[PDB]
DNA sequence: TTAGTATATGTGCTGCCGAAGTTAGCACGCTTTCCACAAGATATATAAAGCCAAGAAATCGAAATACTTTCAAGTTA
C-alpha cells in the first residue's frame, strides 16, 4: 500500500467506461467553456468550506473538546426564489 | 260459720296527640289475542317528463421541459 507504485498523464489507452463521459465532458468545456470560470457557487462552497480548516481559536479555553456533536440545519425563510429549480431557497448553518 | 284473699266491676283518673277549627277593613286582579273485515300484492298500455345512478368524452389544472432575457465576467480592441 504505497505510492510509488500508482498511476499528470492523459488518462487515455486503457479500457474504461466513466472516461468515456470524462471526454465527452472535455469536449463539451472546449466548446463553450472558456479558461476555469464561471463557477461561482462551486468557488463560494470551496472558500466556505476552506473557511474552517484548521483554524485555531484566540484564547486556550475556547478549544472545542472531541466527539462535540455538529449538526446540520437547512433553512427555508424567504418565498423570493425559484420555486422550480427543484428547491434551492437559503442558507444551511452548522451548530 | 267467719275472716283473709283474689278478681273483675264499672269507674275514674291521666295524658294523647291531634282536630277542627279559628285570626279585622277596600281596589286591583300497558298487555294478550282474537278476530274478521277489508286492504297488500299482484299482470297491463300508456302517452308524458323529471329523477338517480354507471359509462364515455371533454376540458380544466398544472407539472416538467423548451425559448428568451439577463445579467455578470470575460474577451478583441
Amino acid at each position: 500500500c504505497g505510492l510509488d507504485k500508482l498511476k499528470e498523464v492523459i488518462p487515455e489507452n486503457t479500457d474504461l467506461v466513466t472516461l468515456g463521459v470524462r471526454k465527452r465532458f472535455l469536449e463539451h468545456r472546449e466548446e463553450t467553456i472558456t479558461i476555469d470560470r464561471a463557477c461561482r457557487q462551486e468557488t463560494f462552497v470551496y472558500e466556505m468550506e476552506s473557511h474552517a480548516i484548521g483554524k485555531k481559536p484566540e484564547n486556550s479555553a475556547d478549544m472545542i473538546e472531541e466527539g462535540e456533536l455538529i449538526l446540520s440545519v437547512n433553512i427555508l425563510y424567504p418565498v423570493i426564489f425559484h420555486k422550480h429549480k427543484e428547491h434551492k431557497p437559503y442558507q444551511t448553518m452548522l451548530v
